[PDB]
């Protein structure tokens, strides 16, 4: 498998944990996802559960966190939201502000991560 990947996945200590890593899991293996991470040849070391401000990037990729959870016990944000949450923290690999030049790149890999034959 590729290169281009998050290395390790790390969950939170609450109820259902076994739930928010099958959605890490699920996050790492999406076919649009890997395609942008292979597009743009990103190696993430670490996609961890964010504490439940819905992701987070620290030091260009070195770490990216997501908040799957709506409440501390099984509630949890829909797919497509965090999908597109994770696409953001992506971004902000190359681009630390939300400017043009970030929005342009969030939606060419938004159309790459979202395309129909995936
Ligand atoms: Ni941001």
């Amino acid at each position: 498998g590729s290169i281009y990947t998050f290395n390790e996945l790390v969950v939170l200590d609450y109820p259902h944990k076994d739930r928010a890593l099958r959605y890490l899991e699920r996050l790492r293996d999406d076919t649009g996802i890997k395609k942008i991470m292979d597009s743009h040849r990103w190696t993430v070391p670490l996609l961890s559960e964010m504490d439940p401000t819905l992701g987070l990037n620290h030091n260009q990729g070195a770490h990216i966190e997501l908040r799957l959870r709506t409440d501390r016990y099984d509630g949890f944000r829909d797919y497509k939201t965090v999908k597109s949450t994770l696409i953001h923290e992506l971004t902000h690999n190359v681009h630390g502000e939300h400017d043009s030049s970030f929005w342009e790149l969030f939606r060419q890999l938004t159309k790459e991560a979202d395309a129909a034959d995936l």
